[PDB]
């Protein structure tokens, strides 16, 4: 049982929740590979197991394990697989196992806010069209003119035989990205390839820097056909500053929804690859990562020339003082336009109450210090300074290969 | 089956060879990591180990297989037969000083592990000696501001007789004091090592930035109590260039990091006393030292007197006070002519040390958590370099408190 300490007070907790992880990460004893993003790589026999476990899990989690319907429920699985080979969710089950991927997702620093998640039950999903209605359905409610909630929409489980559903764009909601004779990127150079696709599956590109991506949605074995996010469904924020005035005439903007559609949701043995979930995001991942990721929009430099900053010199610490006015614009302008968002000090304190939480709850909490840590002012925060221990619990969010 | 690491900035792709020859086990596990934990923790295994550091001393030297260096492993094995230990060469320990410090996957400063001086005090005596030996040590390192990487090695571990241990963690730092309110004064990292000093004799000071005095201990002897001569410990006041009400805090620093109470392993040989020193970089001081709640704890002094808006979190109080107060230590080691490099100068050097290791040796051991700065991170080139964390030898390690 591995001894945790939080350096700043000097408590120690033990994490006996870790010697419950089954699925084996990527360390060994003689090195430690905590810092990949993706870890490696990425008879029905098995499915019997994995799912008496979550069928376990779920009668727990409402205090009814031992005689009564939780004694049926075992069976009805066992019968499901012996004539079927594989079985289904009740839909309870379905909104307990989202709810646990997402308490269970160690590199997720929103988790306090794991219980309150609205669940769209997706599984009679048969068409393209159809997956396009729920996607905007799911678009509307979470986006709820700026008042976000969080929401997941499961679409219909892998099954043996006959394909899978997909969702080929990363997110929902993605800005394109358009190489040219230099190759040098208009847009965002993490979308040129999804872009590429787009163009050669019918899209007409378009002006700029911003323009939100169209979405390639798979039914199964029909291929991807495209769709145009209708403009009033996707909420925009353009981004100015509270002082420095000339920030709002750089043009910049960011949308409203983050929501992953690229993740793998595996419940009970089953895989839906095509599980959508979003949350609101969090200041930095906009204003550090998105903005100034010098393989993304890399606006740093264009911000300290307009502050007149001491660019000739590292030990000026332009690079800190340019990133800090560009947090500060994103969390003014997301405020001002009454869109949910959340600073980084904000989060990390609420993760350390959810650390404690779950400490009582289960006995440890699966953490990735890694991504837990903001992008900025790390050691500024309470969880820089809070020891943490990674592992895999199921239910889970997992990465999956691309469609292609 | 050697890992593959990318780098997210420029999109490059290498593997970690080096990685399968590590010669010590971690404490991770295909269960559970416990990369973020800050300790993570005869004759015949003495013999592998010193005949693994002798061919690489030979490899390094262009002789391997030959006979000079079969002559060191035989006389190695018969020493150990009839010693039960044996004695570095005076080329062997300064090449092994060296590695240890090129394997530390903790430090960012390793483009400069070439660059050390090793001071070989192996013929030490008493404490009065050891005293002498490290009094020398801070005048050549600090150089009057220019400063120098270095490292005195005290006598090894020997059986028969006790340990050289330097008691203070580094060779200059300030007092920390139990006040009335429950408070402490001073560096509350401090707080047991000035208690002990106060109990060996030290007539305590009552400041915020009191130099403690050495506690050094000789083989089978209670640890005796030295004074620094004050014109050997160089301190810099801390201003700010355009915030002139910063100078009225009195904050200062010293110019020599000097960690002392680390084990040095060569070969199988360990070396309990062997102080090491290079220079700062400004993100320790300003960020871990100065504003870490549970030491100094200055920074919403800091944002207070800045006349931010410290109502809310949402304002960034805390990370424009944080960003100041670098700056104040830069500028301020700048103008007294100390050493210092900065976050981005240093990460940048570093990227620069792993393409070098790269190609010398397949791979690098570095723990990102500790090479990723503590303000700025994705500013800052190793953000996005993925990395391999594993124990090679020589190595530096820590060793629990002689207390
Ligand atoms: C409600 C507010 C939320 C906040 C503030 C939040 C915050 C974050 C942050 C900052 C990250 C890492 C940033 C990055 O990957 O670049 C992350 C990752 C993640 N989030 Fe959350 N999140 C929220 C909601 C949710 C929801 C509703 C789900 C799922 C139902 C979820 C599941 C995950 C997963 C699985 C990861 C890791 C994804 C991966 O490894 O690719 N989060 N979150
Ligand atoms: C020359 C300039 C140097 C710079 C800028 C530098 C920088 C750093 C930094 C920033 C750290 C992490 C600090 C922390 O623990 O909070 C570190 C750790 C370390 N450095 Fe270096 N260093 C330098 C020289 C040296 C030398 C000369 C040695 C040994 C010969 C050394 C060995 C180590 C070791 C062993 C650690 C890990 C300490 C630990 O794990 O607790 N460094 N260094
Ligand atoms: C619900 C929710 C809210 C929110 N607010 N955020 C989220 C973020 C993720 C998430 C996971 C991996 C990522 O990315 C992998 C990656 C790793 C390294 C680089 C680099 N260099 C680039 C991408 C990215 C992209 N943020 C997001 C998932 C859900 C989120
Ligand atoms: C040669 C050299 C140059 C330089 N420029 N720097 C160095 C810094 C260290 C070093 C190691 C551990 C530390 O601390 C370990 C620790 C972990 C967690 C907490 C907490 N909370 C506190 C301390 C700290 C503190 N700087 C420094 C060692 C050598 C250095
Ligand atoms: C190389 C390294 O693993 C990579 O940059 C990681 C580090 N930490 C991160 N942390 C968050 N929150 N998001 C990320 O994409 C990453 N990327
Ligand atoms: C809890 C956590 O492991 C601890 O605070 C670490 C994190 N990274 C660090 N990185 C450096 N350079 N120095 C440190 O002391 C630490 N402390
Ligand atoms: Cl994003
Ligand atoms: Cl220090
Ligand atoms: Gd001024
Ligand atoms: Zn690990």
């Amino acid at each position: 049982f591995p001894r945790v300490k939080n350096w700043e007070v000097g408590s120690i907790t033990y994490d006996t929740l870790s010697a419950q992880a089954q699925q084996d990460g990527p360390c060994t004893p003689r090195r430690c590979l905590g810092s990949l993003v993706f870890p490696r790589k990425l008879a029905p026999e098995q499915l019997l197991s994995q799912a008496r476990d979550f069928i376990n899990q779920y009668y727990s989690s409402i205090k009814r394990s031992g005689s009564q319907a939780h004694e049926q429920r075992l069976q009805e699985v066992e019968a499901e697989v012996a004539a079927t080979g594989t079985y289904q969710l009740r839909e309870s089950e379905l909104v307990f196992g989202a709810k646990q991927a997402w308490r269970n997702a160690p590199r997720c620093v929103g988790r306090i806010q794991w219980g309150k998640l609205q669940v769209f039950d997706a599984r009679d999903c048969r068409s393209a069209q159809e997956m396009f209605t729920y996607i905007c359905n799911h678009i509307k409610y979470a986006t709820n003119r700026g008042n976000l909630r969080s929401a997941i929409t499961v679409f219909p489980q892998r099954c043996p035989g006959r394909g899978d559903f997909r969702i080929w764009n990363s997110q929902l909601v993605r800005y394109a990205g358009y190489r040219q004779q230099d190759g040098s990127v208009r847009g965002d150079p993490a979308n040129v390839e999804i872009t590429e696709l787009c163009i050669q599956h019918g899209w007409t590109p378009g002006n700029g820097r911003f323009d939100v991506l169209p979405l390639l949605l798979q039914a199964p074995d029909e291929p991807p056909e495209l769709f145009l996010l209708p403009p009033e469904l996707v909420l925009e924020v353009p981004l100015e500053h509270p002082t420095l005035e000339w920030f709002a005439a750089l043009g910049l903007r960011w949308y409203a929804l983050p929501a992953v559609s690229n993740m793998l949701l595996e419940i009970g043995g089953l895989e839906f690859p095509a599980a959508p979930f979003s949350g609101w995001y969090m200041s930095t991942e906009i204003g550090t990562r998105n903005l100034c990721d010098p393989h993304r929009y890399n606006i740093l430099e264009d911000v300290a020339v307009c502050m007149d900053l001491d660019t000739r010199t590292t030990s000026s610490l332009w690079k800190d003082k340019a990133a800090v006015e560009i947090n500060v614009a994103v969390l003014h302008s997301y405020q001002l336009a009454k869109v949910t968002i959340v600073d980084h000090h904000a989060a990390t304190a609420s993760f350390m109450k959810h650390l404690e939480n779950e400490q009582k709850a289960r006995g440890g909490c699966p953490a990735d210090w890694a991504w837990i840590v903001p992008p900025i002012s790390g050691s500024l925060t309470p969880v820089f300074h809070q020891e943490m221990v990674n592992y895999f619990l199921s239910p889970a969010f997992r990465y999956q290969p691309d469609p292609w």
